[PDB]
C-alpha cells in the first residue's frame, strides 16, 4: 500500500519505495519553507503489521540539504499508513533547525500532515 | 566525523550510527535490555555541510520496532541536533506512533525527548 | 475578539468559552458523548490585543480530566490560534499528560492536533 | 500543598503558582530579568485528587505573552506532572504558538521541554 506517490495538504510531493524488510527510501519536494527541488528521504516502516484493522506504523527523515541549497535543518515524520479506498498516511512532524546554544530552546517546530494518493 | 560512533540515552538505550559523507545515517538501536533480541535497524539523514559557526548539526532518524524476535507495531522518530566538543551531545525530541484502528488514532502518538552522550549515564 | 462562544472539535467534543477583556479564557469542555459525566472545567489565556496584519490570535488552555463523577489522573493542554471570518477556526496542537510512575514517565504524554469550528462536523 | 510556590526552569525563568483546593492553578511567570516587563499571568489546572499508587500529579498551564508593557503575539502551554519528594520536580513538555498569517501557519508552533525544580540551577 505504501510504495508510490503521496501528496500533502499544502502541495508537497512524497515519492516513496517500501522495501520488503522495512526500508523507506525516496524523495521529498516541499511547496513551502527554505527548500527547493527534491531532497533524499530515508526511513522505516513495520513490514508485518497487524491484520485487525490497525494502521501500519512508519517514519522518515529529510535533511534539507541538496545541490541547490542548504537550510541547516531536518524534518522527521512519524505516523501510520491507513489502507482502503481513501488511503492515507497520517503524520505528525518535527522540524529541527541547527542552532546556537542560546537558541536551542526554539530549535524545533511541530506540526501535522495528512498525505493522500490524489492531489 | 563527530556523529559517527556510539551514543547513550539518559535511561540505558544505546545506538551506533555511521554518518555517510553525503548525509545518510545508518546503524542499530539497542533498547536498555542489551541483548540481540532488543537490537533494531536505524535509518535517517543529517546535514552533511553544516554551518561553520558553533551551531548544531540538524539530523533525524527512525526505528520501526520490528526485528527478527519482536514486533511492537510501532515506530519512533527522533528529530534533533548534534553539538560537538568536550561534552558532545545529540539533543532530540521524538514521536512514537503505534498502528491503531481509526477510533483510537487520536491516541496513537507519544511525544518525548532524549539527550544522547558519548559516555554512559 | 470572536473567541467567546461554543466550539466543536473534529470528533464530537464541544467547549464553551468566555474570553475576558484582559486575556482570561474560562469555560467548560464537554467530551463527545455529552452525557452528564462528560463536563470539565477549562481555563487558559489568549492574546487580547492581537496583530492587525491578518495574523491569527494566539491562545492556549488546559483541562484536567477530573470532575464530580470520575478522575482520569490526566490533563490536556491545547496551544493554537484563532482565525476569524466567515469560516472561523481555532487551529490547535495538544499534549495529554497522564500521571505515571518514574519508570513509565517516558510514555506519559500523547500529542495530537484538532481544529475547532463554530458549526458541528 | 506540593505544587504551591516558586519553581525554577533550567534556563533561568521562574514561576510562582498557587494550587487551589479544587484544581485551579493561578500565578505569575517571570522570563528573566524579572521586574514587570518580564512578568505574565499564568493560569491552568491540575489533578486535585491524584492516585495513591506512586504516580505523579498531572497538570497544565498557559501563559499568553502579553502584559501591561509588551506583547509577543504568542502563547505557551506546558503539560506535565508534578513529582514530589526530596528532589521535587515538575516535568513538562510545552507548545509555543505564535499568531501567523494563513500562509505561515505551518511554522506557527514550537515544541520543547522544561524540568522545573524548587532550587535554582
Amino acid at each position: 500500500g505504501i510504495t508510490g506517490t503521496w501528496y500533502n495538504q499544502l502541495g508537497s510531493t512524497f515519492i516513496v519505495t517500501a522495501g520488503a524488510d522495512g526500508a523507506l527510501t525516496g524523495t521529498y519536494e516541499s511547496a513551502v519553507g527554505n527548500a527547493e527541488s527534491r531532497y533524499v528521504l530515508t526511513g522505516r516502516y513495520d513490514s508485518a503489521p497487524a491484520t485487525d484493522g490497525s494502521g501500519t506504523a512508519l517514519g522518515w527523515t529529510v535533511a534539507w540539504k541538496n545541490n541547490y541549497r542548504n537550510a541547516h535543518s531536518a524534518t522527521t515524520w512519524s505516523g501510520q499508513y491507513v489502507g482502503g479506498a481513501e488511503a492515507r498516511i497520517n503524520t505528525q512532524w518535527l522540524l529541527t533547525s541547527g542552532t546556537t546554544e542560546a537558541n536551542a530552546w526554539k530549535s524545533t517546530l511541530v506540526g501535522h500532515d495528512t498525505f493522500t494518493k490524489v492531489k
